[PDB]
């Protein structure tokens, strides 16, 4: 299959492992804003679900199809790859909606879906949006869509700022600094202190932060769901230019994301922004090798580019540089597997 | 082909020697004191058991334990490890001018060849219960290349186990479950799901570490012999009969393990046990999901049950009874998904 | 038949008025300062209300508001007690050389004769929740001696609700359920009749006071007016309530309790029950949530609290939540006859 | 029938409600002095029960049925009149016993059962033992015991003995003291003094104590269930002769109670004397209206006299003097409403 194509097996065993647990749904449900948002954006556009048919991509406990079904849509087709799909199919029969929500077993890029939808609704982001690789997976779904159908959400902006914070990069030789002994237990072990350094800075920094730490307005890049195509994800290549607003060291790049739900009544919007309520999906931090110095109003400019590898994630290039001074450094990290510092 | 392979699915052995392969999870390990201290001590108390002798290193990581057989007089260590971590070992190796001594060894216990037979075995093999990870098994596979007189560091492991009363880590986990009871979660009823949420949460073992006053009963202990024991010694059997010595609610089985290095000189003991100071594999609590009720004086027996499994860790079956009421408690364990209190 | 007959199943009444003719409650009514000395308030600083007139006291016990009207001045009081009591109220009037002033009259105020109108009626007809024992029934059905121009003493009588959080409470009914899903008591397998239990505890109203730092958002008031309600309005009584949650957290369930007003000639005297105000005996009124319902500050909380009078004496309640922000909504019945008691 | 010529209707009701909860069966089952012994005295004779026919009277929950059913009864048939008759069946269904038990929904007087059974089972024991009349539809139940069949309890032992407790009976007048004054709120209560300490001494109390109050050894009533019949038990009359072994002030009697379970393999004891650990029992004491005065080695001889009456349970009166000196004291006491002292 298409996801077989892209995906190391042992990944993807891990992965839906990880999605077979109810406690792991449980951590997204009792996500508020997360759950009550996707709940709003779906009864407030209730035009957009009744007496439709819906496709519900990786349903997890079919949480969404269910609001989908209060919203008064006639047929949904909720698909899942993990074993989740077995206790979702208990929810349907004890919530009394066998005759209006059908769970299908499966990768969605595998399964037989016999007919076209109206509206597709998901849940695929990851860490900075892209991890997990999940996107492709819904972009793959459109080919079940008619002509002029939706998508729940509808878009997806990234955003990327540079920040301070002279406490994480020093801690990052601190960390490594360990190896920097000559009699550790009577053993010298400074020959593999840059060994440990490097490892450190390969790791993006999943936490949250205060957002007076953030040195520009953030940059944006958007992808259409309507429009994209799967390939579209495969080399995502993010420009940037930032008008810095206070002078000061930055240390790296930082990374959130919305997504907006484009409704015919209206759109809402969920935002995991450092200036909202924290969600499970934090803020990701990437690190320059080294400090670069700009001052309020110089311009911090560079591409910050994402190649797709089959651990269903990404390598992460990015390269900067203070354009009135000529000041460069660059970073490449695994986001496959990020240091959780809250 | 190999006894590894047959025993391991292929997606467990990447995630495990991947795990390893960081250097920050060498520095944990390394940077447990008591850990560390203490193999030291074991190796270089017994320096005799080393001196002018031929070591074998199964699992080396970093290198640290060859670099004690060094220390203490080995003539020629073979460091065996299958992680990425075995580069890093060859370059410690080679910056501390000890190139004539520890031969770095990359690959598999089980599928490497080595020179010659060994007159030692030295491992940190014990995983959280003791046998999580199921790297006694590779341990044991070694003695394959172990002279008939050799000995093995550590030599003996016991497990120790003991019923605990703790309401609040019970009701801290049923709570999580009790989400799964709610009959209108943004209108939607999971009351379904109960059981299946009950279970699932009271399948993970509770790592963390306890006051020594929760404990209901002196402790029972199960032993493997290092020396002797074969790997497939795959489905252990711990029978336990607990005379208790407080009454109350026992709400579960807390678990620790030490190892004893027996050496020539003097035998050195690395315990986990809650009397004594922390170490990375704290204390293992199992969970009974409905407590029993028992007085001093009652009698508490049971069956542990640990059966491998080929994700490198062991399905877990606990059946107790209060022997005076007929009071009986059946619980199962994944203690491949722990829970990190 | 009598309409208190009528209403009532003779066993509730039987065991009713059995602990209402024992000197010891009498004794634990009165020390409640609060209560008695407001009453005592409400009458004398009213004085003029009571000079001269004819007054009615509804279930008198051992006497104690008869002898607040007479302090003010009653011309004549009929003291209505149908426990035996009456007996010892009797005692007291001879002893307090009140004879001429205070007539008790045994029997229920359903079934005496009253020689005459009366000018106001005096009673404390207040259960938990103001409801429980339905005697505001028998305060109501007294009117019917009540002259045109007549007053009631209490005049009114506010309900008060809130929603609460409390893990400790909830827990704690939560744990004495879970003895029954035990697998093996004694071997026995009890657990097919936990859900039977966990009904059961919750079903139990919480009597005890608490901090009104548990309380998320201000209460919600229902009133019932004693000078125009008639008996047969309390047979079903619907509050219908919206919240706005002040605070984000875990609703446990509805808190309740009341206030009633005096409304005299000379002034208007409270006496409150609320958590805010010095404990009573009434104290405060909890009524649990088998599902805590989790709502932030700002959303709305609504549904209805329904009361449903029964034969014993008693409501049987049922309450309906809903956070209307997402639709989590939670119901559950309560029998008002058998609360937790748990101060 | 038998029972309802015994029993006022609205007595009745009360007491098969309270039954009717989980949570009193949960607080009989958690008494682990209780559950135990009889679990170990069923268990320990098995060879009184297995391949037998049972006849478990008022059964509640079910668990002495189950006990039956352990030691290999070949039947039992559980007889329960409160509602917690459904939940038994529940149990019996859940752990796969219907074969074995068969519930009756009905009183012992009232049911039928189809065939005479080998062995009875009961818990009826109240306070003082007596309490709440259930040793008579024990006995009523040998109508359905085969000749030479066996009672689990056999025989019941009260004990009595003369205690001394000077804060105990100064307590009754402290409280009744609250009606001594002239002018509570205005109002002279003095004349209910009187009324008032008799109706706390008329209370028995419900508590335990320290075996050292106690002033002789013990005197022992015994009904020997295979013999007694239910008209027996309408008038107990016991009487004592205590020899003193303490000089002091004698404020009243204490009781308690054994059973023993008389099986063909070994006699087990259920003991309630405050020697032994605390059950939900507790003891019991009754205070005289005045102490008497012993010396050590003097006698306190007198009649306790338990009159049954209808509200399941007796009037107690009690008559005791000094031999040596002729100082007398008496009480009249009711059983069915104890007050609880315990803390
Ligand atoms: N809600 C969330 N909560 C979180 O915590 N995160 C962060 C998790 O970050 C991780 C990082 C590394 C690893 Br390794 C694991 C997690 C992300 C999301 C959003 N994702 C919704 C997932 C649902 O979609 C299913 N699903 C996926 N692909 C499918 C397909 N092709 N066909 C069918 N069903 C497919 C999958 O089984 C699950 O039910
Ligand atoms: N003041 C209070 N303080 C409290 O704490 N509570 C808590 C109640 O707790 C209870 C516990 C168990 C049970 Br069961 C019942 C209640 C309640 C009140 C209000 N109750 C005052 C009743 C007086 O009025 C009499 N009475 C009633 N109906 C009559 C009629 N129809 N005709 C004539 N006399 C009638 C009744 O005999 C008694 O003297
Ligand atoms: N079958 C096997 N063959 C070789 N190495 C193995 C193995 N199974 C586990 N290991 C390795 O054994 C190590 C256990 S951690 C112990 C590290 C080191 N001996 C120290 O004391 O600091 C890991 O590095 C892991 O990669
Ligand atoms: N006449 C009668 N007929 C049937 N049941 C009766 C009865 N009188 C009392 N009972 C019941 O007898 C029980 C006594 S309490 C004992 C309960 C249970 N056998 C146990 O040992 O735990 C109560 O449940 C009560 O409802």
């Amino acid at each position: 299959s298409v996801f077989s194509e892209r995906t190391e097996e042992s990944s993807a065993v891990q992965y839906f492992q990880f999605y077979g647990y109810l406690s792991q749904q449980q951590n997204m449900m009792q996500d508020y804003v997360r759950t009550g948002t996707y709940q709003r954006a779906i009864l407030q556009n209730h035009t957009d679900f009744k007496d439709k048919i819906v496709l519900d991509v990786g349903c997890g406990s079919g949480i969404l199809s269910f609001f989908a079904a209060q919203a008064g849509a006639r047929k949904i087709y909720a698909v899942e790859a993990s074993t989740m799909a077995q206790h979702a199919e208990v929810l349907v029969k004890s919530n009394n909606l066998t005759d209006r929500i059908v769970v299908i077993p499966g990768k969605v890029e595998e399964v037989s879906l016999p007919e076209q939808v109206d509206i597709i609704i998901s849940e695929p982001m990851g860490y900075m949006l892209f991890n997990e690789r999940m996107l492709e997976s819904y972009l793959h779904a459109k080919k079940y869509l008619k002509p002029s159908g939706n998508m729940f959400p509808t878009i997806g902006d990234v955003h990327l700022a540079p920040f301070t914070d002279e406490q994480l990069y020093m801690e990052q030789f601190t960390k490594a600094n360990f190896w920097y002994q000559p009699s550790f237990h009577g053993v010298d072990l400074s020959a593999l202190r840059g060994a440990a350094v490097d490892e450190y800075f390969r790791q993006p920094v999943v936490d949250t932060f205060d957002i007076r730490i953030l040195m520009a307005k953030s940059v944006k890049y958007t992808v259409n769901f309507l429009e994209a195509k799967e390939g579209d994800l495969h080399r995502i290549e993010i420009p940037f230019k930032f008008h810095m607003l206070h002078s000061g060291l930055v240390h790296g790049l930082a990374f959130w994301f919305d997504v907006a739900f484009i409704g015919s009544i209206m759109t809402v919007w969920l935002s995991t922004a450092p200036t909202e309520p924290l969600t499970h999906w934090y803020q990701v931090r990437c690190l320059f090798q080294s400090p670069l110095f700009a001052k309020a109003g110089d311009t911090l400019s560079g591409t910050c580019l994402l190649i797709a590898n089959k651990r269903q994630s990404y390598d992460i290039s990015i390269v900067a540089q203070v354009d009135q001074t000529g000041s460069k450094s660059s970073n490449l990290l695994d986001l496959k597997n990020p240091f959780f510092r809250y």
